[PDB]
């Protein structure tokens, strides 16, 4: 936002040279330096050196490749097909289960929603209907807004899990998919999978089931040695689609994603075919036509450079430093942790202060945390990084510290971002919300 | 062969190179020069330039822009350039999105919103025959009707019937510059007349012609339309950087008239408990390292780099459609005026050519309705000088057949033939959804 330097707005009469582009990209990546010293919420998952160095000569090794054309690229093709599987795998599908790669976890999410809703047409639903807990990712409203279905939101459980209960009554005949999350992003906390399978089998409902978060954590705990309460896979009867993000905890480069399948009759549904197109019959798996086969091929280098003993490595550390941070944060006066977090995300309440109030601290002491609401909350997203670089004792002194200034004052009215946070929750008038919003999008692309 | 699960032991960064280079195997196809489109530079020291820029910027997500401010800044600027290359002045606006699909189809919903606003129920597109088909998946996906107009015999839309394809349902009219099939230009200022007469917004299609088309004029080769927001009534313009922009793979812009179409386009749910949620198109978190190599793409060119580059293609096309005239047997579609020639034949099936040129080592593009084939030409053809090579081929291929111009096609070429007679559309759809699922095979 306050940039020291002026805007490139037409493109150069002369052209520069190699040497001189990547000298004035200096001047853009050293303006992004907050993340290197583990002071970012989720963000950057590991970052490291000698991987970050292997997973740009991978993509450098298949900079062109375009998986639109397998003909021309059938090495792009067969990782493709074998990160997928590899994905299955992980997650217990057997023969029958299948997957698309994706460019993140909101394609994954669209696509599934997509197919739903196209099966849903199939069986004389006029408008299908997502049926979601009211902690389910911004992409299912996305994925309303755009394929025209309406979502219903059910609440949560004083420990933040949805209320099955209320999913239940939440049903009808024109439901197209249920939805639970491992975990949820707000609060970290795992849906009791197996309880809404029962109800996606006794109803005959498609479940989504999103581990665009968990993904690459919740495969390994049990290997870990931290088991969980619940199944989350294939195992379970009744789930039909999961989502799962290589490029949160898989450590793959941004962009890339899955969404897998119980059978290939559903993964069906979510393909495009036009077969009588001038320009040739068109068919494609996903959203996209071309696509960045670098990215596929850097995503299956993580892969195959972490391993079983990797992954399971990188989920023990993440997973000690999380278990030790949430039992210190639990005997801090003046917070509390909402419901009982069991992977990298702790999200925080105040009954006693204005919680913003310790995002706005934290921000200033240079951390960045996530900031929720309904009800009003932070979080933080523990990465490989975070363990890696070992930030987790100086995160609490700073939030002991932190606590400690704000209780002397409790009541002092809470300034800056913290304040529209806030405000933002109790203002009646949604649209002044969305008309805020509206203006942060515009300034992303100011060039004044 | 397959790789079908996690090994137990991660491999070393060597071995993963190595065990990488097994896959990379069949390159000097495209390398060679033989391919339509596809690889539009596949420059060495370019490459090498673009995959450091990429590098630099592996880890920006611009949904972090806090953390990410400098490639928030890189965003900004690229989005500012291309408004500048279509002279859409100080209101237009735009932004960086993963390829011309995401183009149309953030455009397409852009007008769908907005006709939702003036209480239409199910708004339609209208495009001619062809315009791309992301348009379909457009109105598939966001539940739109397409209409779609025939063409003239120069492969034009015909823009008396886009009028009487108006309706009070209409949200948008489109053309290309150029459509894809034939490479053909379609009358931009015609089309925008409708659009202005009956207050509808237009979308160009300069996906594929965008970073020629800007340059043309200076590469002294001057069009017959105008075609970018000097035109009243276009409203937005979608132009891929990764085609004639020679950026990497993964990057396209949609652009606006005005802020207040683009507002439409946006994503907003302000009651997320997650926090207030405000994306701008498809994606959420995306590949920074992308943009980063767009701009670095940008940046080297220039405007003499790209008029340079535009020179070479034309030169190349302007060449290879005088002299594809001029052979006995085939016909090229229309009088295309850019790096796409589309032949066709009155005397033999002309899947034939393609059956035979792929046999010689050349990958074509099988049109279809009407039976036809095409090569697009990139800047890695004029590099390489194939375009003697590529003619020498077509010549001897047209030779032979017209010795047996009344014999039967066989191979794919019979498929493609085959394809659009089949009275069946269906057959045609889960031929499709096969070869679909057989991408995925690991058997």
């Amino acid at each position: 936002l306050k940039v020291d330097k002026e805007y490139v707005k037409a493109l150069p009469s002369q052209g520069l040279s190699s040497s001189a582009v990547l000298e004035k990209l200096k001047e853009y990546s050293s303006m992004d330096a907050f993340w290197q010293e583990g002071r970012a919420s989720g963000t950057v998952y590991s970052g490291e050196e000698k991987l970050t160095e292997l997973l740009v000569k991978a993509y450098g090794d298949f900079a062109w490749s375009n998986p639109l054309h397998p003909d021309i690229f059938p090495g792009l093709r067969k990782i493709e097909a074998e990160i997928v599987r590899i994905a299955c795998s992980l997650f217990n599908g057997g023969p029958d289960s299948c997957g698309c790669v994706t460019s993140g976890g909101t394609e994954s999410i669209l696509m599934a929603c997509k197919a739903y809703r196209d099966l849903a047409f199939e069986k004389g639903i006029k408008t299908p209907e997502i049926v979601a807990p009211q902690s389910a990712h911004a992409a299912f409203n996305k994925a309303a807004s755009y394929f025209g279905m309406k979502i219903v939101r059910v609440p949560l459980t004083k420990m933040m899990e949805v209320d099955v209960r209320a999913m239940r009554r939440a049903i009808s005949r024109n439901t197209a998919m249920l939805v639970c999350s491992t975990p949820q992003f707000p609060h970290g906390v795992i849906d009791p999978v197996p309880e809404v399978a029962k109800l996606a089998v006794k109803y005959k409902i498609p479940l989504h089931v999103d581990a665009c978060l968990g993904g690459f954590l919740i495969v390994f705990m049990e290997k870990a040695g931290y088991p969980l309460e619940h199944p989350f896979d294939f195992r379970v009867k009744g789930v039909t689609s999961i989502s799962a993000d290589t490029h949160k905890y898989g450590y793959a480069p941004k962009g890339s994603s899955l969404v897998l399948y119980s059978d290939k009759k559903y993964r069906n549904y979510q393909f495009f075919v036009d077969t009588d197109w001038q320009g040739g019959i068109y068919a494609s798996p996903t959203i996209a036509g071309s696509r960045p086969g670098g990215i596929s091929a850097a995503c299956w280098a993580a892969l195959m450079h972490f391993g079983e003993n990797g992954y399971v490595e990188a989920t023990k550390q993440i997973i000690k430093t999380a278990r030790f941070l949430k039992s210190e944060l639990e005997n801090i006066k003046g917070i509390f942790v909402f419901g009982n977090p069991q992977l990298s995300v702790i999200a925080l309440g105040s009954r006693d202060f204005d919680i913003y109030r310790l995002s706005n601290l934290m921000t200033a002491k240079g951390w960045n945390l996530n900031q929720l609401q309904f009800p009003p909350s932070i979080h933080f997203c523990i990465t490989l990084l975070h363990a890696r670089k070992r930030v987790a004792i100086q995160f609490l002194k700073d939030i002991r510290e932190s606590v400690t200034q704000i209780m002397k004052n409790p009541k002092a009215k809470t300034t800056g971002m913290g304040a529209i946070y806030g405000m933002a929750q109790t203002t009646v008038d949604r649209n002044m919300v969305a008309e805020l919003s509206s203006v942060f999008l515009d300034s992303l692309y100011s060039t004044d």
